[PDB]
């Protein structure tokens, strides 16, 4: 497919901002299907058409935990939807399904010429990212669907640690001292698990299970990975690529691993 670069030449800096390079503006979906609501972020000045992101919040958790993301993805150049799901006590099945759901929303909305995102969205590059449970539905999604370009789980939650099928690059953002989602039987071995793809492994010193949330102290750094993982994998560009790949060095980090990475 080539490349798909947006936006100037990214920095340390410029990717640790809280604001990207790009106007951000948002609209509620009025009809949501297939999922409770949806707020969808979209940057009004991005030059060419943008992927697009699916993101889901935990088990009782609303858009609020997740809110931070679509702002800060949006403004780098991407179509992000965070989603409620039908009800907050769903499982990580039914929120894989109400991911791709709120994606194909996004493609659909694409095609509407009175929505603020007509002819905004590459329908063909598309992302999953989620918290907690909605971590565990996106591992799901990118097993299930191995069209999509990438997927950040954030401390995800799963009955069952084997995504060795998965060919999506996948970066797992997990929480040190996480006792609902403990690393040692979700994050981890759910990482070491896929021996397909492109990964990385970023465990956030100190971090509790809300340590990707929305008002998190490491917004700087997970919002630089974040931002750096999708436009490499999502966009085909390199000029992100050390971005994506390295080791942060840094002291908020207690356990980094990559495989594949490029
Ligand atoms: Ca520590």
């Amino acid at each position: 497919g080539g490349s798909h670069m947006r936006g100037p030449n990214p920095t340390a800096a410029s990717l640790e901002a809280s604001a990207g390079p790009f106007t951000v503006r948002s609209f509620t979906v009025s009809r949501p299907s297939g999922y409770g609501a949806g707020t969808v972020y979209y940057p009004t000045n991005a030059g060419g058409t943008v992927g697009a992101i699916a993101i889901v919040p935990g088990y009782t958790a609303t858009q609020s935990s997740i809110k931070w993301w679509g702002p800060r993805l949006a403004s780098h150049g991407f179509v992000v939807i965070t989603i409620d799901t039908n009800s907050t006590l769903d499982q990580p099945s039914s929120r894989s399904d109400q991911q791709m759901a709120a994606l194909d929303q996004l493609a659909s909305l694409n095609n509407d010429s009175s929505s603020p995102i007509y002819g905004k969205v590459d329908t063909s590059r598309m992302g999953v990212m989620g918290w907690s449970m909605g971590g565990g539905g996106s591992l799901i999604s990118a097993a299930n669907n191995p069209s999509l370009k990438a997927a950040a789980p954030m401390a995800p939650w799963s009955s069952s640690t084997n995504f060795s099928s998965v060919t999506v690059p996948t970066l797992i953002f997990a929480c040190e001292n996480d006792s609902i989602a403990p690393v040692n039987s979700h994050a981890l071995p759910i990482y070491n698990s896929m021996s397909r793809n492109a990964k990385q492994f970023l465990e956030i010193n100190g971090g509790s299970h809300s340590c990707a949330n929305s008002g998190n102290s490491n917004q700087a750094l997970i919002g630089k990975k974040g931002v750096a993982w999708m436009k490499r994998f999502m966009d085909n560009d390199t000029r992100y690529s050390q971005f994506a790949c390295e080791n942060p060095n840094s002291t908020a980090v207690s356990d980094f691993r990559t495989a594949n990475c490029s």
